[PDB]
């Protein structure tokens, strides 16, 4: 079916973040001004959305990956992709 | 079927806002630094998307809940959830 | 089924974009202070992501368009949209 995709920018060269949920999985791709590569995360899901915000020039990124009723956080915050404290109810 | 969300997020603690749209209902989860709890928002949709901006200190949200072809723009503005002017023609 | 919507934001007053993906089209709906009408922007498209940033006073925005598992990025730069380098590999 479809993919969906979820992207976030910042500062400005910029960079890009582009998540994209296809049969199942999350992948993404990157842009930091000089080509498109594959981003370092993947984990399960049918849906994403994203949000992003610096803290003077350290990127954060937090990604919600679904999967039927149950969302997952992952959580950016420069050094590696970790599970965050989000819950649904 | 999947729920779907959008988030949203401003500042340097940061504050996010998670919408997930569930079978019809979209609901929000809150952050503002110490626990995640739930929104004032609740409104009707299979699909929802955001954003947001800074006047100063204040935070501006507009959600975009969709049913069907109808999609109506949910407006926070400090003081609680209005319908917004937005129409698709 | 429902429509799919996508919002972008920038500065204070503020000017907002909303993309809709309503059965497999790609429009636009623009607020910039006074009143909302219809976009440039009409793309084909079952799914619709977008971000933007500001260099300076001027906007650009990067909309992610996806059919079947093709992604593609459509580029405001301040004079017409035209196609993007991203790839999802
Ligand atoms: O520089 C690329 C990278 O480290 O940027 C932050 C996150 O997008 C990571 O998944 C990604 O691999
Ligand atoms: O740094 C991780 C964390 O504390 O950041 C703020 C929120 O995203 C939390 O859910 C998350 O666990
Ligand atoms: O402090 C929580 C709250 O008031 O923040 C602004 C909006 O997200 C509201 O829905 C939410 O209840
Ligand atoms: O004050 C509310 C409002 O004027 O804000 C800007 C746009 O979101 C409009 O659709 C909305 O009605
Ligand atoms: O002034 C409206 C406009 O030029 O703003 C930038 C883009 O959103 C365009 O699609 C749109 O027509
Ligand atoms: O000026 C357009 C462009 O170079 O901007 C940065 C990235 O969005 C690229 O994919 C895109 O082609
Ligand atoms: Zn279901
Ligand atoms: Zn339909």
């Amino acid at each position: 079916s479809s993919v969906q995709t979820a992207a976030t920018s910042w500062g400005t060269v910029p960079s890009i973040r582009v998540y994209t949920a296809n049969h199942g999985k999350i992948t993404e791709r990157c842009w930091d001004g000089k080509g498109w590569y594959t981003g370092a995360f993947n984990e399960p899901g049918d849906n994403v959305s994203v949000t992003s915000w610096l803290v003077g020039s350290a990127i954060h990124i937090r990604v919600y990956a679904s999967t039927g009723t149950t969302t997952t956080e992952w959580c950016w915050d420069g050094n590696g992709w970790t599970k965050g404290a989000y819950t649904a109810t």
